[PDB]
């Protein structure tokens, strides 16, 4: 019985929710309101000593970090694979992951940090033929791109026309249930329509 | 005939040099002076369009990003393995990698960003019994910790006594040839003794 400590608006938790949905894995969604500071609660700290969200609990095992959680899921529950067979395409997926993870993540506001990272991702992925980031199946890069692009568009009003490959990728996720289900607005702790 | 575009003081390139040495892989060291701005040279840009260092050239294939390069090497040349068999220990290695990659990396100066990241790494690794970060063999976390600790000590004069697990790890690398050989001061472009 997996548990996922998640916050509806966290892009890192969004990545993990896609992975769980693509693996067909059921889990208990445990909301952690990051705006309200619920991650500094001492009982939560008891269960999740690292203190970060997302956090996956798999029995006695607690995994933090979106990338480490996703790799643990892919290695424990291999089907469908989140990495391709081709060593070069696997390297592109890891590079795309790292630009998002460590490149970008960390009147009107102009966000050119995104410009910079999206330019690199476009540079990296434009030569990968296919429906999604690296081919016609969904892989690790796609789980990193979807939440990043959703956040760029919804929080920074970034225009995606300068990044046609990225735009293709993001449009390609609109019909995939695993991706639709994992969206921030669909989560149990998301702001209501009621 | 592998090629590695490297800069002697780059901690990211330091990580990759350890991996190449542990895999017993020969390569052409191509210096890229990052202080002098050699990475913005147009011919280098032709070979390495992504423009970053380190960059591994494996024939026609150019891989950027320290983590993606190291994974490509581990997957193409599996021996000795840079990840353990145990799924949980593999997850710890990826978490340690991510704290360094995306947590830390990006009168006297006091560097408490390091304090923060080293505190998390200590928290993460203290329950892993063994000579090195996650056991008695060298894995991915160790390739990320060595350059980070070398840089903390040599550029920021960080005292390692508050992080006994990390200190153990770093002392454990002093006798390993792969680690000694990859040090910044030993590289072809490093400042001279002459």
């Amino acid at each position: 019985k997996l548990k996922l400590y998640s916050y509806w608006r966290s892009s890192c938790a969004h990545r993990v929710r896609i992975a769980l949905a693509l693996k067909g894995l059921d889990y208990e969604y445990i909301p952690v309101n990051l705006l309200k500071g619920d991650q500094f609660d001492s009982d939560f700290k008891k269960i999740n000593p690292m203190g970060t969200v997302p956090a996956l609990v798999d029995g006695d095992v607690v995994i933090n970090d979106s990338f480490a959680i996703i790799m643990y899921l892919d290695e424990k529950y291999p089907e469908p694979p989140l990495l391709p067979r081709d060593l070069h395409k696997r390297a592109v997926n890891y590079q795309a992951m790292s630009i998002v993870l460590s490149g970008i993540q960390p009147t009107a506001w102009v966000n050119n940090a995104i410009t910079k990272g999206f330019t690199a991702l476009e540079k990296l992925l434009v030569n990968c033929a296919g429906k999604h980031a690296t081919g016609d199946e969904i892989y690790l890069a796609d789980l990193f791109l979807a939440p990043q692009i959703h956040g760029a568009i919804n929080r920074f009003q970034i225009n995606m026309e300068p990044y046609p490959t990225l735009a293709k990728c993001y449009e390609s996720y609109n019909e995939l249930p695993a991706f639709q289900n994992a969206l921030p607005e669909k989560q149990p702790d998301a702001p209501s329509s009621t």
